[PDB]
């Protein structure tokens, strides 16, 4: 049975990362999925761990050849990350399930190059939740403020181009349903 590939995305800052590391606890043989880069590992990194450190001239023959699901310009084209596409195949073909955790361009883009991926839209329980967390401590200036709370107005309008929605009511909850999106 092939494992499944889950594609994991929502507003920057709707709390992604603290859900990652549930799914990551809770199924131990998830393969969450590991970036290609075309910068320098930092010390303690591991090559095909935290990153698959290629150069950017074999990056570009992989962009060429069809081998990345999605990948961008870092910093303004200072390097470049994305997601290969072999090791996720490899993992679903060996049946064990796959996550990705990517920004809306990058699920976009996923969506395109691998159809069969399901792709989740992680949603906060209402927009005054998300504002909440938006505004945090209040440390930015209103204009770098505005434009967060314009940000996010677009992303969530875009919430409907997804395969699934998962409202981020509570953590163990959301943590919960993707469970089971990723084993069968």
């Amino acid at each position: 049975a092939v494992g499944r590939v889950v594609v994991l995305s929502g507003p920057s800052a709707v709390g992604k990362s603290t859900v990652v590391r549930c799914l990551r606890e809770r199924i131990p043989n998830l393969h969450f999925s590991v970036s290609a880069t075309t910068r320098c590992p930092r010390p303690g990194e591991v090559d095909g761990v935290d990153y698959h450190f290629i150069d950017p001239t074999r990056f570009q023959q992989l962009i060429d050849q069809g081998e990345l699901l999605e990948w961008a310009e870092i910093h303004g084209g200072l390097h470049r990350s994305g997601t290969l596409a072999q090791p996720v195949r490899a993992a679903a073909a060996t049946g064990v399930p796959v996550l990705i955790e990517v920004d809306l361009a990058g699920a976009r883009a996923i969506k395109k190059t691998m159809p069969e991926a399901v792709t989740v839209f992680l949603a906060p329980p209402s927009w005054q939740d998300l504002q909440a967390r938006l505004i945090g401590r209040g440390c930015e200036t209103a204009d770098v403020i505005q434009r967060r709370l314009d940000t996010a107005r677009i992303e969530l309008a875009a919430q409907g181009d997804f395969d699934k929605v998962v409202v981020n009511r509570r953590l163990e909850s959301a943590c919960a349903e993707l469970v089971s999106l990723l084993v069968g």
